[PDB]
């Protein structure tokens, strides 16, 4: 075992240019860590050692920006874009499709850049640790790299110098994009009023008015004095040998240089002497968002940080909660300001809380409910079922098994370890508790000591108001368009030369196809043949009631499923089932009030919900099966109480409790509301496939744009009564025996407890005609009861979504065919072929979007889209190229093998053992089903790539959906096949 070999590691031992400086068992997380330093650089090094196939590097840098033209991020772009070792252009992403990866990314946080890479190959990892080290340290940085990925001036015509000069580049767009979320606006300014000495003064990622003002040389420069090892920590997880991951460090990387004392220090923020208010605004959707923050101490002292995480989830987390009670409650707001709670990415911590959704004229009455809640707290302290509870969900993080626990760990230390702490104490998450525990049973007031400390007699506080303005963009695009012709009458006639030929050459170098036999890669033949079979056993219960048994290495947890079939409800009810999903678990049960369910579910369980779902069947494109999924976890021990909770659940849940309702309603508009620009490309993509399948509607009015102006229209109600009054005559059809199946995962051991309070459940809820005319049994490989729409036409629609963003969301749905047809294969690699071939070079690199690609769904939609995108029409334009690229067969036999590559990245992704068996509980999709479809993948050819891409892609063979969320484009506006919405 990896966590016994690293054992064996001796203080003082000496491994390829590193001296072993600490061995430690951590027993709680079944790993053993070793800290090593560079002995020539001092660069730090963390090896997790620990029986896990998927391992994980990661490096990070500390990285300090003194202004907010987005400098750290932009080189974060661009030192991916060619190195020494591999000069070609885009390593990265061309290495995407020459590995079997499970995660490739890096970040830009505040004051550090974080790069890891995971993957369950050996030679794979190998690969990918030279190419990241090489890109980290020996970049190119060349000027027309950082053109495209930072900013650049452009003649909207590169091979036209008398078309106008326009503003382009990939971070330009991203961060524009990134403050279309009103949430992140206030989230940034935050950090900057209440850290405004140094670094976190600045937008770390680029504020888009002030990318501009970056230089090719400030780039250089800001490598030069960050990228150095002695600046870095490096880190890997895993049960790969440490010794080779050392060697390479060191031979490719760190022997190169010697040690320095980095320019990169992030002083003590200096303590106010009396509390600041500060006001901002925002774009638009009477909606102020007001905030109350406190500074705290160095997140370098762990405990201390540990005791205040663990304080703020006291105060903030869930409706037992004072702030919760006191704001929530209130009814002054819709849901907590962006931030809530600890946040301890900065070098000193801060906690902060407040609503966002307030009338103005109700500000001074939150900022007084907070100081009366603090003062509270400080008198009567904490519930002692409430501290049980916490520690409780700690306790099942801490055994609950993830397929990326190295990409967590490493996220969850950088920060402390950013500013030299010891990320070695993080991870002894059991001494941490065990010390909190004894510190409450030595101080009884040891809590309210430190609420008193921090909160009452702290002047270091920010109280921050964000206001919104219809206008918001339209300013920021005046004064875009402002600065952008200061820059354009400043340029000698040279300068319009220069920029004219750098133009075209960029153009070139994106168009050119360039040999990339610099990079390493795996081949077809790494990828497995076949798939290890999943074991698991189907027992008939209450009756007739199948339930699925996978016995699995869950570390004591148990996962409990129920799926109940929607095929008896009233369609008109079928808008409101999301509703009913998401206030079913929380408006108390039986003579458990809203409060006593919340605190039971918190002590016993580590969640309980429902969602509805619709199933596509896997052979016929106008069948699926809709339901609503019920899903729990909890510690073996408190399996009986979980059960016991769904059977009141499900017997007699709350419906009565209106005025918790009404707060559930407003949070969940309002997060709904929140979250549209983050996942725009999703909802574009929903409305157009919406006319294309039966299931496809169905999904639209589940979590589409349909449901999120429900949401806030039923939250906009003076009374609602008429709604509430839905939902019991939802449980009816839903909340029964009748149609149902459901899934276990668990130990072998844990396994027979298990199955006695399943069937307890099961026996202990109602039993005993669907609302289409043609249902139809589908045999497993458990019969399913599924909807059939045999009379069901597609139809082809445009929407644009009008919306007040600086950038673009496009999506184009092609109806094709479903996961059992031979085809389906074909079209998955096509769709990973055309992303990495043609849309990725169209829409991001030339066109400056931050994201472009097709993909395919399991019901056969193949999908094209682009995310916070400048463009519209000629994102439509290069959907189109892109099917015509296809047809033309221009692609070679690698393209096709490295599309393998990438989808079987995908496919073979590791499955948590809570995760097991549920393709089979969900979709109904054997092993013998998916080793087929696998076989048909390995045997996708150049010729039926141009097969599929004619048959289905190609104009007038399928029918297409067609939906953009972005602000007004007048071509689309006078172009009558387009509906605006
Ligand atoms: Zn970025």
């Amino acid at each position: 075992a990896a966590c016994e070999r690293a054992l064996q590691y001796k203080l003082g031992d000496k491994i390829h240019g590193f001296t072993v400086n600490q061995v430690t068992s951590v027993p709680e997380l079944f790993l053993t860590a070793v800290k090593l330093t560079h002995d020539d650089t001092g660069a730090r090094y963390l090896h997790l050692a620990r029986e896990d196939t998927n391992n994980l590097f990661s490096v990070q840098f500390r990285t300090t920006p003194m202004d907010s033209t987005g400098v750290p991020h932009i080189l974060q772009h661009t030192v991916l874009c060619g190195s020494q070792k591999y000069p070609c252009r885009d390593p990265f992403f061309k290495m995407l499709n020459r590995s079997l990866s499970t995660f490739m990314n890096a970040f830009t946080a505040s004051d550090y850049t974080l790069y890891p890479f995971s993957t369950q190959n050996p030679k794979d990892f190998q690969n990918l640790l030279s190419v990241y080290l090489d890109a980290t340290f020996f970049p190119c940085l060349r000027e027309l790299d950082f053109w495209q990925e930072g900013w650049r001036l452009e003649h909207e015509n590169p091979s036209d110098p008398q078309t106008p000069l326009v503003f382009k580049g990939v971070v330009f767009n991203e961060m524009k994009g990134a403050f279309t979320d009103n949430e992140r606006i206030f989230s940034q300014h935050l950090q900057n009023r209440l850290l405004p000495d140094h670094t976190y003064s600045v937008v770390s990622g680029g504020d888009p008015l002030c990318i501009p003002e970056l230089t090719w040389e400030q780039l250089k420069q800001f490598h030069a004095t960050h990228y150095h090892p002695s600046n870095a920590r490096f880190f890997t997880y895993g049960n790969f040998p440490l010794e080779q991951h050392l060697k390479q460090i060191h031979e490719e990387a760190l022997s190169k240089f010697q040690k320095i004392e980095p320019s990169t220090v992030v002083p003590a923020q200096t303590p106010w002497d009396k509390p600041r208010e500060f006001q901002i605004t925002c774009g638009p959707d009477k909606q102020t968002t007001v905030s109350v923050s406190f500074l705290l101490p160095d997140i370098t002292d762990t405990f201390e940080a540990f005791t205040l995480s663990l304080l703020s989830s006291l105060l903030t987390s869930g409706p037992n909660s004072p702030f919760y009670k006191a704001l929530i409650e209130s009814g002054l707001g819709t849901d907590f300001s962006p931030d809530v709670g600890y946040n301890g990415y900065t070098r000193e911590a801060y906690f902060s809380v407040g609503l966002q959704g307030i009338v103005e004229k109700d500000i001074e009455t939150v900022r007084s409910l907070i100081d009366r809640t603090i003062d509270e707290v400080v008198e009567k302290g904490f519930e002692d079922d409430r501290i049980e509870a916490l520690l409780h969900k700690i306790e099942i993080q801490m055994k609950h098994q993830s397929t990326s626990f190295g990409l967590m760990l490493t996220s969850y230390i950088a920060s402390c370890w950013n500013h030299d702490g010891d990320p070695v104490e993080l991870l002894k998450l059991g001494n941490q508790l065990a010390k909190f525990r004894q510190c409450l049973q030595e101080n009884p007031k040891f809590l309210q000591e430190k609420v008193k400390q921090y909160f009452k007699n702290n002047q270091h506080k920010l109280t921050l108001s964000m206001r919104p303005d219809d206008k918001y963009h339209e300013k920021q695009a005046q004064v875009e368009a402002t600065k952008l012709k200061q820059k354009v009458e400043a340029l000698s006639p040279g300068d319009r030369q220069q920029i004219y030929e750098k133009g075209l050459e960029l153009r070139s170098q994106q168009s050119k196809p360039q040999d990339a036999s610099c990079l390493p890669a795996l081949k077809v033949s790494d990828i497995e043949p076949t798939i290890p079979v999943t074991e698991l056993d189907v027992v008939l219960t209450a009756g007739d009631i199948p339930v699925q048994y996978c016995a699995q290495p869950t570390n004591g947890m148990v996962y409990f499923r129920a799926f109940s079939s929607l095929n008896t409800l009233p369609e008109e009810l079928r808008p409101y089932v999301p509703l009913f999903c998401s206030v079913l678990t929380k408006l108390g049960c039986g003579l458990l009030d809203y409060r006593e369910q919340a605190q039971q579910i918190e002590l016993k369980t580590g969640g309980m919900s429902a969602s509805p779902h619709v199933l596509p069947d896997d052979s016929h494109m106008d069948t699926y099966e809709q339901g609503v999924l019920f899903s729990s976890l909890c510690l073996d021990r408190n399996l009986p109480d979980m059960m016991q909770l769904w059977s009141e659940i499900f017997n007699n849940p709350c419906f009565e409790e209106e005025e918790h309702f009404k707060v559930l309603v407003k949070m969940t508009a309002q997060e709904l509301a929140n979250g549209i620009p983050d996942s725009g490309h999703l909802y574009a993509s929903i409305r157009a496939g919406r006319t294309l399948t039966p299931a496809g509607d169905l999904q639209e009015t589940f979590s589409g744009m349909d449901q999120v102006r429900l949401m806030k229209r039923i939250a906009e109600m003076t009374d609602i009564k008429p709604i509430l009054r839905k939902l019991p005559r939802i449980k009816k059809h839903l909340l029964n025996g009748d149609n149902m199946r459901c899934s276990v995962n668990a130990t072998p051991q844990q396994m027979p407890q298990t199955e006695k309070a399943v069937e307890d459940f099961l026996r202990s809820i109602g039993r005993s005609r669907p609302v289409r005319p043609h249902t139809v049994e589908k045999p497993v490989p458990v019969i399913r009861k599924l909807v059939m729409e045999p009379t069901f036409k597609p139809w082809q629609m445009k929407t644009h979504f009008l919306m007040p963003f600086p950038v673009n969301y496009v999506g184009e749905c092609i109806r094709t065919v479903p996961y059992t047809d031979p085809d389906h294969a074909s079209l998955k690699i096509l769709a990973r072929l055309m992303t990495a071939k043609f849309l990725h070079t169209e829409i991001r690199e030339k066109g400056g979007a931050y994201g472009g690609g097709a993909k395919l769904s399991h019901n056969g939609i193949f999908t094209l889209y682009s995310y916070r995108d400048p463009n519209t029409i000629e994102t439509l334009q290069s959907f189109g190229k892109a099917v015509d690229w296809a047809k033309s067969g221009k692609f070679t036999q690698q393209d096709i093998d490295e599309a393998k590559l990438s989808v079987f990245s995908t496919v073979d992704a590791p499955v948590a053992p809570s995760d097991k068996g549920m393709d089979h509980f969900l979709y109904g999709l054997s092993d013998e089903m998916k080793q087929a479809h696998r076989e048909q993948l390995f045997a996708v050819s150049h010729d039926k790539l141009l097969a599929v891409s004619d048959r289905y892609l190609g104009t007038g063979k399928s029918t297409h959906g067609l939906a953009i969320l972005g602000p007004e484009n007048p071509k689309i506006a006078k172009d009558p096949s387009w509906i605006i919405r």
